[PDB]
Formats: C-alpha cells, sequence, structure tokens
C-alpha cells in the first residue's frame, strides 16, 4: 500500500519540480515542494513501521530507534518550513517584480494530476494543506487559460494571482507545520507528555505510606505510547519498600506510565547516591 | 551571548538596507538576493531563542531535566534548516546550467558581494550543548560566506572581460552555477557530521564517549549481581550522561555492598547519573507488556 503511494509521489514530485520551474508558477513549486515533504513522511513512516517489527536493541541504541519517527518527524517539518521560507521570498520577489506562466496548459495539467494523487491519500490542517495548494495551482491555471493574456503585452491582474495565493499557501503549510514543529521539540526535550499530569501524579506519590520523600522523579516520553519514569524513593529501613513499590506502579499504570525505575535509597532529605565523590554534583543532572 | 548578539544586529543593520522610507518603491531591486542573508538571521534568531531556552532552570513540571537539550534541538533544526536551503538552491543552479544566465552588471554585485563577505567573515572571525549550537550557526554563516565568495569570483570575471550583449552566454555564464554547485556540495559535507551527531544526542543512543564493550563486561565482572535487564545509556546533553540499569541479587545478601562498585564502575566509565533499580531473586499486568520499551 505505502510503497505505490511513495513512488507515485516520488515521480509526480518530480514531474512538479520540473514543470514549476519550466512553467514559471510559484503555485506549482509550492505543491512540488509539499509533496517532497509528503514522500518524506511516507519514507519516516516506512522507517518506523520496518523498525517497529523486529526491534533492534544493542550497544548502540539502548531503547532502539523508536524516537525515529519523532526526529524524523521534527526534521520534515524544519524541511518544509525551510521550503516554505524559500518559496515565501520567491514570492515577494515575484510580489514587486511580477512574472507570467509560461504554460499554462502544462501548469493546469501537472495541477490537474497533482490533485489527484493528493486525493487518491483520502480514496484509499494538512490533508487539506496539500489539497488546498494543489487547487490553488489550479485556479491560477484557469485565470490564465480563460482570459488569457498575449505574449508581449505587460503584467496585469492575472500576474499577481499566483504569487498571491503562493503566499497564502505558505501561511497555510506554516501554521500547519509549527505546531508539529513544537510538539516534536517537547516530546524530544524530555519534557513531560501532555496527557501526564505531573502535577497530581507527585502529589499522590507523595501520599503513599512509609515514603518519606521523593525526588529526581524524570518523566519523558520515549515515542507516542511509550512513558518512560526514573524516579527515587526514600523508605524508613526498619519498615521496607515492596508495598510501597506495588503502590507507586500502580499510581503510574493508572496515568498511562508502564516504565518506572524506582530507586529506593535508604534513610537526610537529599540523594544518597549523586555520584563516587563529591566533584561529581556539576555534571549531575538536577544539581543540590 | 553577546558576540551572537552583535552578529544579529549586524546582519539586522546590513539587511534593512532595503527597507527605505522615500516614497513609492522599494530600494530598486537591491533585494533580488539580499534574503541570502536573511536566511542567515533567521538561523541568527533560532541559536538565540535556543540559547534562551537552555538557560532556564531545570525544574517545573513540564521538564523534568530541564531545557537542557533546547540547545542541540537547535542545532539540529539550524543543520536541517541549511540542508533544505543547500538543496533548493542546488535546484536552482542546476536549473541555471542548463540555462545558462548573464549577470546585468558585475559592479554593483561585486560590490554587495565584498560587503556581504565582510560581514560574513567578521562572524567567522569570532573566535558544549552550545557548542553544537554555534557550530550551526558558524556552519550556516560559513555557508553564506562561500556564497558570497563565489558571486565575488563571478562579478571579477565578468569585469575584466566586457561579454557584450551581441554574443551569447560563454563559459563565464557557467561559472558562477558550477562554483554554487560545489559550494553546495561543501556545505551539505560540512553539515552532516553534525546532523548525524545531534541525531546521537537526541535519538537516544549510546553516548560516543562510553565504551559499552567494557562496561557490560565490567557490570557481569562485578560479584554480588545475578543478572542484568535494562542498560538504558543515553546522553541528555554532551556531558552528562544518564543511565537506568537494573539489577538483581540473591535475596539473602543485600545490594549494599554491589551497588557501590556499579556506581563506581559507571563513574570510571564517565556516567554519574544511574538510577539502580535492585530486582530481588525468588531462587503490574501482562496487557501491558506491549507498551513497555523492551519486549
Ligand atoms: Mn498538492
Amino acid at each position: 500500500r505505502l510503497l505505490f503511494m511513495l513512488v507515485l509521489t516520488v515521480a509526480f514530485f518530480v514531474a512538479e519540480l520540473v514543470s514549476g520551474y519550466l512553467g514559471n508558477s510559484i503555485a506549482l513549486l509550492s505543491d512540488s515542494f509539499n509533496m517532497l515533504s509528503d514522500l518524506i513522511s511516507l519514507c519516516v513512516g516506512l522507517s518506523a513501521g520496518y523498525i517497529a517489527r523486529r526491534p533492534t536493541r544493542g550497544f548502540s541504541a539502548t531503547y532502539g530507534y523508536a524516537r525515529a519517527e519523532v526526529v524524523g518527524a521534527l526534521s520534515n517539518a524544519v524541511f518544509l518550513t525551510a521550503l516554505c521560507f524559500t518559496i515565501f521570498v520567491e514570492a515577494v520577489l515575484r510580489l514587486a517584480r511580477p512574472e507570467r506562466i509560461d504554460d499554462p496548459e502544462l501548469v493546469l495539467i501537472v495541477g490537474v494530476l497533482g490533485l489527484l494523487v493528493n486525493v487518491v491519500g483520502l480514496l484509499i490542517l494538512h490533508v487539506m494543506g496539500d489539497a488546498l495548494g494543489s487547487v490553488v495551482v489550479v485556479i491560477t491555471a484557469i485565470i490564465f487559460y480563460v482570459l488569457p493574456l498575449k505574449s508581449e503585452d505587460p503584467c496585469n491582474w492575472q500576474c499577481y494571482i499566483d504569487p498571491s495565493l503562493t503566499v497564502l499557501m505558505v501561511i497555510i503549510i506554516l501554521s500547519s507545520a509549527f505546531p508539529l514543529i513544537k510538539e516534536t521539540a517537547a516530546i524530544l526535550l524530555q519534557m513531560v507528555p501532555k496527557g501526564v499530569n505531573m502535577e497530581e501524579l507527585m502529589s499522590k506519590l507523595s501520599a503513599v505510606p512509609g515514603i518519606s520523600s521523593v525526588h529526581e522523579v524524570h518523566i519523558w516520553e520515549l515515542v507516542s505510547g511509550k512513558i518512560i519514569a526514573t524516579l527515587h524513593i526514600k523508605y524508613p529501613k526498619d519498615r521496607g519498600y515492596q508495598d510501597a513499590s506495588t503502590k507507586i506502579r500502580e499510581i503510574f499504570h493508572h496515568a498511562g506510565i508502564h516504565n518506572v525505575t524506582i530507586q529506593f535509597e535508604n534513610v537526610l532529605l537529599l540523594c544518597n547516591s549523586p555520584c563516587i565523590s563529591k566533584g561529581c554534583a556539576k555534571q549531575l543532572c538536577c544539581p543540590p
């Protein structure tokens, strides 16, 4: 399924890239860049599926390459942002010095076929983000198709209709992609996942019976679905820690965190094992 | 920080040279390729924002490790931005190789190219997640410096020879796109290590400095330990490596003797962040076994 979509997207990205420069239409170039980003996303999803089956641990990636989806998503979003910045500059350059579409027919045909390939995805807002760019290409083509302009006549309204719609499409694509950048960065910055409410989680954690303190509660998301929590507990050492460990595990299970590595430091409110020597303080995370 | 700020101010001042107040009209086409430094402006803004975010304290119930990795994420973002711009420049140059393009007037292009080269070399001569971020910003400015070098070179070549409009394009026309392609190759080659390293800091992998080949051997060798389950080693920022080892032990003898030995081994390997969970040996569910990190 996805391989056929990938080959179609690659072929038509190349086709639109060749047509836009040859046809002198920024909207076509914008759609070509958008389909290049779409094929990059498809390749990222294929790689994610491949790595998901037969997980590959080892001495290089102890967690496996599960973060590949997130890293590829961030990289693709930044790539699309840079391509959108380039397209915005070119529109602005061609907004002050208007340029004519040399091949309205070819631009129209490539836009129609790109719109068909863009709707095949739903025939099996980013999805709107690509479909609408294709329809902008078409729109410009008809404006240059019906009521055309002779090859030896200056710029008219028909000329500034392509750069304006291209700027609007760039705005739409950037608005759809910036939240993706924010979410991927939050995942990659080891920020607490959106679903997890660490405030009440820490309250419940401090309410467990026989727990005197709680520190170094590191919660971060590996991938969409796997949340990893590293936590340090202090136990009285004449009572024990088994019941407390079970209760803490149940709490983290209720919150959706199944990866817990509770270190039950002995009992006075600081970490009992910062490092081997006092000189490790600058390197320890969250210095005391 | 201060040097990055001064670079940003200089780039702003030179770029704003197009938005004259005057009257109807904007700067008579001296901005046709002035956005080559608006890209540097954007990269500088990204670097400064990453630096500002990184300074935030490693506390609060939204980032338990703190925004220390903001510099690494900004470096990766800047590297990918530079790669995308280089791809676009390469595509434009390739389209120019098939269709030769002349230069309108070597004088103005040479003058603006010399000014841009001077700005970029002021930025270059300023002379460790911050090392990654600066490496990205310096990569971007070096990229535009190479672009300014190629525009200077094509301008001089078009200056010595007249290239009257009667004659079509000659080797002079192809001098610029070919040098642009070579410059793009150089920038991409320089940028690829940056991405390949920042994607190791992100996309959690064993740190390059860490030599796990002997780490696992020593962890097996230390007496008192009966097995090891999840040696999760990853790098938050350069110099801060975190470990999440799981360990078993005979129930009768506590983990006290072996915990200090494990911590000392990890410290000798340059790992000071270790969270050892000691799961005893008898000698919440099973549906959740699909949501773990190790099956
Ligand atoms: Mn499209």
